[PDB]
């Protein structure tokens, strides 16, 4: 689910996830166009290719079972999709958590429009 | 140019393009995800394709030059780049046109965060 | 602080105020223009109109002190100012719940272009 | 009419206004919040008021009629409405021409949450 992603997000960066990831970029948005514009943004483009190879379960509104065992996300459960899709916010989070360094104010609500015409493949 | 596209859904359409189509369902909008909703958005989601296969130069802030001989919208100029984008654009003009009928209000400015998760493949 | 109201709306109201209010209608977005589009789009051109009046704190990064007692928000603290902003949300949220009847989905994400060229007056 | 503005712009800047100056800090957007975040933003913050002035028209969707008369933008027409509403675009034009040098990219796309709490008064 995206509330226990957003939970992943805020403990390990710090940062409230509606405000400052809800709409960075080009990909962290919903959907995604273009090239990525930073390393920020490729964290959620490596997301959303993740939650796109998820096929059994709903990656959006599932939720998955996880604990913080020893400062670390831990994805549990017997449900290997819905892990599947815990692992996936898993590494976003530690992405985002990676590259804080290199977060750019000036493309949180960044305008879809201005993203280039041709998209990466994931 | 995208101002030039508008040109095209406006005589083709009789609609104001950037109130009825710029926010119509999952495709039409900036960029796209999930399912296209309907006829209409399938339109938007073709063409979308269209413009990712475009390499030589910018679909959207490019001008290209044609012209509406004959009722129908003619593609020219010595630049296939341009004129690639200019058939992309021609076509989801037409494609507007032949699906008007089941056109609907309920999905202009249609919430993206209700797009499905999964998004279909060009 | 927006989030504190975001969780006096969420309770109030039972949606998720970050989908359904943070791009309702042309006031309940950033900033707003025009003239308000419903009941709702009203709560928050009034709601606008209260943070402008505040003087002595930041009504969107200052966090405020609050609690539901008996199923209220009341509003504490010895800071006029934060809870002057305080009061602002509160009135919101109450009036997000009170209209919800009149709530239109297709008023959520509203384009502001579309907004009234001549901004009602606080 | 805005499609006039903008090609207004587009002459004496060079630059694509959709692209350039149609989410320009907080006042070239739609609508406008807080206090204008540079000398271009600023130019917008005075055309926003310039607008609001505006009585017997619409400002953002009313034909105004205009000519290049010397490398200058010469407002004409019987109509003193229109031609009002064609002066404060004409102004606005030449205030982003003269202002082009302390162009921040940083600024183009800039998020409105970013933007003060209180608004500069017209
Ligand atoms: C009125 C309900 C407010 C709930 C908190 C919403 C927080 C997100 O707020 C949104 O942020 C976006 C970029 O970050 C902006 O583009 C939107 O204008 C803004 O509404
Ligand atoms: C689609 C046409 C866009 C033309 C470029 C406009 C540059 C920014 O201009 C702004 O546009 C707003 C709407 O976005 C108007 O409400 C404001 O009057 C204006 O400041």
């Amino acid at each position: 689910h995206l509330l226990q992603f957003r939970k992943m997000i805020k403990k390990m960066t710090g940062k409230e996830p509606v405000v400052s990831y809800a709409f960075y970029g080009c990909y962290c948005g919903s959907g995604g166009r273009g090239k990525p514009k930073d390393a920020t943004d490729r964290c959620c483009f490596v997301h959303d290719c993740c939650y796109e190879k998820v096929t059994g379960c709903d990656p959006k509104w599932d939720d998955y079972t996880y604990s913080w065992k020893n400062g670390t996300i831990v994805c549990g459960g017997d449900d290997p999709c819905k892990k599947e899709v815990c692992e996936c916010d898993k590494a976003a989070a530690i992405c985002f958590r990676d590259n804080l360094k290199t977060y750019k104010k000036r493309y949180m609500a960044y305008p879809d429009i201005l993203c280039s015409s041709k998209s990466e493949k994931c």
